[PDB]
């Protein structure tokens, strides 16, 4: 039963397995007044005659849109295999550059919230055949990106129903800011809150803090610790593997 460590080969490429296409895109950002990059995983069968859900996957501090793919995440391989095994239905995964910096901008990681919601999401929904409602939109990430997942996801429950912060960093908002209503909206609209981290990670306390608040305030969620895991992709890959399946079970790809 999930969550659990994935079996050997979950992140390996094997002959015959259908592979999705990872495309490179650039979109205009009203948040940075510049063109920004992102990568988009289209499943092996992506057809404009069908509709797909979308997972916005965020990298760590100083990272890039390539981190979750060739940079170590192998998100496309993990997705290809789960799809081939019938573990999850086909879906689209988008990896942006989380540091929306530029002239006139003080904090690019905070500025990223508007970039994602007002520029990247509209670009994706206009160029790809995707659902545009909260029930078909998820957000997850590692470290700094896990913090942004908590921050953006919980303060925008009308946009995301599935949130997966892995090894969330100190940029994670205080509990009072994540749940300004004592967790009311969360208990009603949150379909999946998946918090994971390696037991050896020095940043374990931040995800732990949110976990404790959710326990105290009756917010359902999944809290999974990777035994012996550190601040690396041997925690983040297993994290994504579990999140995709648990989100699927929760209805992310419904229809
Ligand atoms: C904003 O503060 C912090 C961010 C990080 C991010 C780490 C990562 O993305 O791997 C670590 C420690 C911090 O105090």
């Amino acid at each position: 039963s999930l969550p659990t460590m994935p079996p050997s080969g979950y992140d390996q490429v094997r002959n015959g397995v259908p592979r999705g296409q990872v495309v490179n895109i650039s979109y205009f950002s009203t948040a940075t007044n510049s063109t920004r990059p992102a990568r988009v995983y289209l499943p092996p069968g992506y057809s404009k005659d069908k509709k797909y859900s979308v997972l916005y996957l965020l990298h760590g501090i100083g990272g890039s849109e390539n981190d979750w793919f060739e940079g170590g995440g192998r998100a496309n391989v993990i997705a290809d295999n789960l799809i081939a095994e019938g573990k999850i239905k086909p879906l689209i995964i988008v990896t942006p550059n989380t540091n929306a910096a530029g002239p006139g901008i003080a904090d690019g990681y905070e500025n990223f919230t508007k970039d994602l919601l007002n520029s990247l999401i509209p670009y994706i929904e206009s160029n790809y055949s995707v659902y545009t409602d909260r029930e078909h939109r998820a957000i997850a990430g590692l470290a700094m990106g896990g913090g942004q997942s908590f921050n953006i996801g919980l303060t925008n429950l009308d946009k995301f129903a599935y949130i997966g912060p892995i090894s969330a960093a100190p940029n994670t908002y205080p509990n009072e800011r994540l749940f300004p209503d004592g967790g009311k909206a969360a208990r009603e609209k949150l379909k999946l809150l998946f918090i994971a981290c390696g037991t050896n990670d020095s940043l374990i306390g931040f995800g732990q803090r949110v976990h404790e608040y959710c326990v105290a305030n009756n917010i359902n969620h999944v809290y999974w610790l990777i035994q012996g895991g550190g601040h690396d992709f041997n925690v983040w890959k297993p994290g994504l593997w579990n999140f995709l399946q648990m989100a699927d079970e929760a209805g992310l790809t419904r229809d």
